[PDB]
C-alpha cells in the first residue's frame, strides 16, 4: 500500500464550520490513522486566510476530521496537511538513509461564485509545492488550468505532474494496492508551470513527486517529496 | 526529440492499405530527413495471418506506404522501426548509448472488425505494447488492456502514458510543448495495464525503458522508446 496524503473539504457555505479531512492512503478513500502513524501527523492541517495561516482543531469522528476555529466569511482559502519528515533504510550493498515527506493542499471556494485568487496563489511554504495559478472554479471541461511547481522555494522544471479524480479508476479494494491511474499527465517548463486539462467534472487530485539529495550528507543521503493539490471541476 | 509511431487510413475490403510512419511530434507526420533515411533502412511490416510481410513505399512523402495487395476484412498490424543507433554520452565520463524505436498500429478493415487473433501475437520488438483485446470493442471509459514486453517477457512497474489526436493543441510550434498525456499508469507484475480512454479519436499509447545493453564490451546502455497506436470510436 502506497500510502499517499491529500486533503478534502465538504461544501461550506459562509458563516459555518469548514470541516475538511487528512486523506493518507489510497485516493479517494479516507481512512483513520492507525496506532504506528499517529506520530508522523503531529501538526494539525492549518487554513490559509487573508489573515493568513491558523492551526485547525482535530473535531470528528474519526482521528482524519479537522474543523476551522471560527467560522469561515466566503473566498477562496487552503487546507494543508504535512507528513513530518520520517527517516528510512533503503537499498540499491551499501544501505542508505532517505527522508520522506509529503504534502496535500486543498483549494476550498468558501460560497458560491467566490472565485478568488489573492490568497489561493500564493505559496505556503511546502518543501515541494503545487501553486494553482488560477481558481478552479473558472475551469470547465477542456479548459486548461495553470499550475507551478516550488521545489524550496524555487520553479522546478521537467518535474512530472499527474492528475486523477474520484470514479475515474473503480477497482483495486486491496489486491494490488498500486497506485490509481491517472487521467492526465504533462511535464513542466523552464518556469515551472503547466497546464492540467480536466476530461471530466468531479473532485480532482493532481500529484507531483521529487528525489534528491538530501542537504546535510552527513546525516542523511535522499530525500522523497510527495504532494498533492485537490479541487473541484464543474 | 523525436518519435516514432504508425498511422493507417480508412480501409475497407478490397482496397490497398495505405499507412503513414511518423518520425517526429505526434501527429505532425513529416518526411524522414536526407541525414535520417538510414535509420528507417527496412521497410514498415503489415501483419496478417499469413505472417509478416514487407510493405511498399509508395506515395509523395517518403513516409508514406501501401500494402502489396488489397487486404480482406479482418485486423491486422502494421508496424515500423527506428533500427538501432549509437551516439555517445557524457555525464564526469562519456559512454555508449544504443537507441531503439518501435511503433505499432491496430488496423480495422471493415465496420465490423473485432478481431483479435493476428493484433494480440507478439511480433517481436524489442520493447512492445501487445494489445490484449480489440479497441473497436472499447467505448469511452471502458478498460482497454495491453502488456508490455522486453526482450520477450513482462516488463513490471513501467509506465505508460496515452494521449489522442486534437488533446493539447494549443500554441503549438517548432519550440514548444503538445506533449500532453489523456491517461497514465504502471503495469502490474504481468507487464499489463487497462488504458482508460476518456474521448473517441486517434490515440497514441507510449512506453520507454531504459537498461544496460546485453554485451557491455562493445556499448553500455539501451534506450527504447515504444508505440501502439489505435482508434477509439467510430
Ligand atoms: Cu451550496
Ligand atoms: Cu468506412
Amino acid at each position: 500500500m502506497v500510502h499517499r496524503v491529500w486533503v478534502e473539504t465538504a461544501h461550506t457555505h459562509g458563516g459555518e464550520y469548514l470541516k475538511a479531512d487528512l486523506g493518507y492512503g489510497e485516493f479517494p478513500e479516507l481512512e483513520p490513522i492507525a496506532k504506528d502513524r499517529l506520530h508522523i501527523f503531529s501538526k494539525p492541517m492549518q487554513l490559509v486566510t487573508e489573515k493568513g495561516k491558523e492551526n485547525m482543531i482535530q473535531r470528528g469522528t474519526y482521528n482524519y476530521q479537522y474543523r476551522s476555529n471560527r467560522p469561515v466569511k466566503d473566498g477562496s482559502y487552503l487546507v494543508t496537511a504535512e507528513y513530518q519528515p520520517t527517516f528510512r533504510s533503503k537499498n540499491k550493498d551499501a544501505s542508505y538513509c532517505e527522508q520522506t515527506r509529503m504534502f496535500g493542499k486543498n483549494i476550498v471556494n468558501v460560497g458560491h461564485e467566490s472565485a478568488d485568487t489573492a490568497i489561493i496563489t500564493k505559496p505556503v511554504g511546502q518543501n515541494l509545492e503545487i501553486v494553482p495559478l488560477d481558481n478552479p472554479a473558472n475551469i470547465h471541461v477542456g479548459e486548461r488550468f495553470k499550475v507551478r511547481v516550488l521545489f524550496r522555494g524555487e520553479p522546478l522544471p521537467n518535474a512530472t505532474v499527474t492528475a486523477t479524480f474520484d470514479g475515474f479508476d473503480t477497482s483495486d479494494r486491496s489486491k494490488t494496492h498500486k497506485t490509481e491511474a491517472q487521467a492526465f499527465s504533462d511535464t513542466t517548463d523552464g518556469k515551472g508551470e503547466v497546464d492540467i486539462i480536466p476530461l471530466r467534472q468531479g473532485f480532482w487530485k493532481a500529484s507531483v513527486e521529487y528525489k534528491a539529495d538530501f542537504p546535510d550528507q552527513s546525516l542523511c543521503q535522499k530525500q522523497a517529496n510527495y504532494t498533492t493539490l485537490t479541487f473541484q471541476i464543474g
